[PDB]
């Protein structure tokens, strides 16, 4: 049910990422570089296991998980969180919990583009990714 998300995607638009990073306590110098970075995200499956790679000239991450099963994660900004990824309304919903805080990373396909919505506190960031062949 995750198959249309699979593949290699590149960032082509970003709105409010600085607000999102600042809400998470990311320092100004990291926000500055991040605001000019265009990651490539690779989403692959093997059976029930998804692997999500985020690559860039700055930070790089990789997670593997089963939908609906909690996993430990250490984020690009070094938060140690408890995570779960599920499908909800056709959207891939990633919830991170740490210190009583929460953030969601929600991916949906709209007109063939992958729209990533990042919410923490009041901050709502929308990042648009485009396929790669
Ligand atoms: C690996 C991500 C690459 C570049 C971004 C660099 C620093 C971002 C700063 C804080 C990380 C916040 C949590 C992760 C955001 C991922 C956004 C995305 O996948 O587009
Ligand atoms: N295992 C950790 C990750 O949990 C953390 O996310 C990352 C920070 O980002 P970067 O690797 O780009 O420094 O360092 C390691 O790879």
């Amino acid at each position: 049910m995750v198959d249309a998300f699979l593949g290699t995607w590149k960032l082509v638009d970003s709105k409010n990422f600085d607000d999102y990073m600042k809400s998470l306590g990311v320092g100004f110098a990291t926000r500055q570089v991040a605001s000019m970075t265009k990651p490539t995200t690779i989403i692959e499956k093997n059976g029930d296991i998804l692997t999500l790679k985020t690559h860039s000239t700055f930070k790089n991450t990789e997670i593997s998980f089963k939908l609906g099963v909690e996993f430990d994660e250490t984020t690009a900004d070094d938060r140690k969180v408890k995570s779960i990824v599920t499908l909800d309304g056709g959207k891939l919903v990633h919830l991170q919990k740490w210190d009583g805080q929460e953030t969601t990373l929600v991916r949906e396909l709209i007109d063939g583009k992958l729209i990533l919505t990042l919410t923490h506190g009041t901050a709502v960031c929308t990042r648009t990714y485009e396929k790669e062949a």
